[PDB]
C-alpha cells in the first residue's frame, strides 16, 4: 500500500527496524509494518503489570489502596517517583500511576512482585488472550534489548490488539478500565514520540519505552475529534548497543500513518 512504502523508505533513513501496528476501531481494519516481527518492550510492559493489578482489584475491592513500603534495597537506576517516598509507604494506586505516567522502574518492581513474579504478569496475558507477549525478568535487565533474543519481547500486531482489550474492550471491569485509561492520558513521557507527529486537537494516552540498542517504543490509544478511536503501536530498535534514543522516527511513523 502507499502508508507501507512510506514507512518502509523512514525505516531506511533511520537505519535500524521499525515494526508498527495500527487497529482502527471504525471498520476493524489494520496497518501493519513488521506487524509479527519480536522487538523488545521495555518500558511499554509496564501497561501489562499495570492491567493485571487492576483486574486482582475486581475481587480484591481494596486492593488498590494497599499500603506498599518502599525501601531503599528497592530503589534501582531510574526511580523518580519511589524515591520521594524512601522509608514511607505508596499504595498499589499510587505505584501503577508512577510506573505508567512517569515509567518508575521501582514501581514496575513493586507491581511484579504484586503478582508472584514476571511469570504473573505473562499469565495475565494468556488470561486475556495474548499467546506472544512475554516478560521474563525485573527491572532493569529487562531492557537489555539484545537483538535475537526473545526474553521481555513481543510484536506490535499482539501489543495492539492486547491494547485495544484493555483500552477500548472488556478484558477490566468498567472502573479499572477507566482508571487505566485515566493514567495513560496523564502520562508524562510521551510528548517527542507519538504525540509529536498527531494533530493538537487529538487526546492521546501513550506508554513509551527505551533500552539498549537504541530501543524506541511508544504505544497509544488515539481518540481524534468527532471519530472512532485508534490504536497505534510503533516499535524501534538499531543495531548498535549504545546507539542514541530516535522519538523522532516514532513521531515521523505515527504522521504518517495519520495522513490516511
Ligand atoms: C545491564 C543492565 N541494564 C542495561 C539496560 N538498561 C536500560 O535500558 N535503562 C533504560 C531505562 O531505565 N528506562 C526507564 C524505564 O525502564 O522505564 C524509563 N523509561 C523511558 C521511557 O519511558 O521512555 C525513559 C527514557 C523515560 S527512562 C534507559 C534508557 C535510556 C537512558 C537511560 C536509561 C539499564 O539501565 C540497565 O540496568
Amino acid at each position: 500500500s502507499a502508508v507501507q512504502q512510506k514507512l518502509a523508505a523512514l525505516e531506511k533513513s533511520s537505519g535500524g527496524r521499525l515494526g508498527v501496528a495500527l487497529i482502527d476501531t471504525a471498520d476493524n481494519t489494520q496497518v501493519l509494518y513488521r506487524g509479527d516481527e519480536r522487538f523488545p518492550m521495555c518500558s511499554t510492559s509496564k501497561v501489562m503489570a499495570a492491567a493485571a493489578v487492576l483486574k486482582q482489584s475486581e475481587t480484591q475491592k481494596q486492593l488498590l489502596n494497599q499500603p506498599v513500603e518502599i525501601k531503599p534495597a528497592d530503589l534501582v537506576n531510574y526511580n523518580p517517583i519511589a524515591e520521594k517516598h524512601v522509608n514511607g509507604t505508596m499504595t498499589l494506586a499510587e505505584l501503577s500511576a508512577a510506573a505508567l505516567q512517569y515509567s518508575d522502574n521501582t514501581a514496575m518492581n513493586k507491581l511484579i512482585a504484586q503478582l508472584g513474579g514476571p511469570g504473573g504478569v505473562t499469565a495475565f496475558a494468556r488470561a486475556i488472550g495474548d499467546e506472544t507477549f512475554r516478560l521474563d525478568r525485573t527491572e532493569p535487565t529487562l531492557n537489555t534489548a539484545i537483538p535475537g533474543d526473545p526474553r521481555d519481547t513481543t510484536t506490535p500486531r499482539a501489543m495492539a490488539q492486547t491494547l485495544r482489550q484493555l483500552t477500548l474492550g472488556h478484558a477490566l471491569g468498567e472502573t479499572q478500565r477507566a482508571q487505566l485509561v485515566t493514567w495513560l492520558k496523564g502520562n508524562t513521557t510521551g510528548a517527542a514520540s507519538i504525540r509529536a507527529g498527531l494533530p493538537t486537537s487529538w487526546t492521546v494516552g501513550d506508554k513509551t519505552g527505551s533500552g539498549d540498542y537504541g530501543t524506541t517504543n511508544d504505544i497509544a490509544v488515539i481518540w481524534p475529534q468527532g471519530r472512532a478511536p485508534l490504536v497505534l503501536v510503533t516499535y524501534f530498535t538499531q543495531p548498535q548497543q549504545n546507539a542514541e534514543s530516535r522519538r523522532d522516527v516514532l513521531a515521523s511513523a505515527a504522521r504518517i500513518i495519520a495522513e490516511g
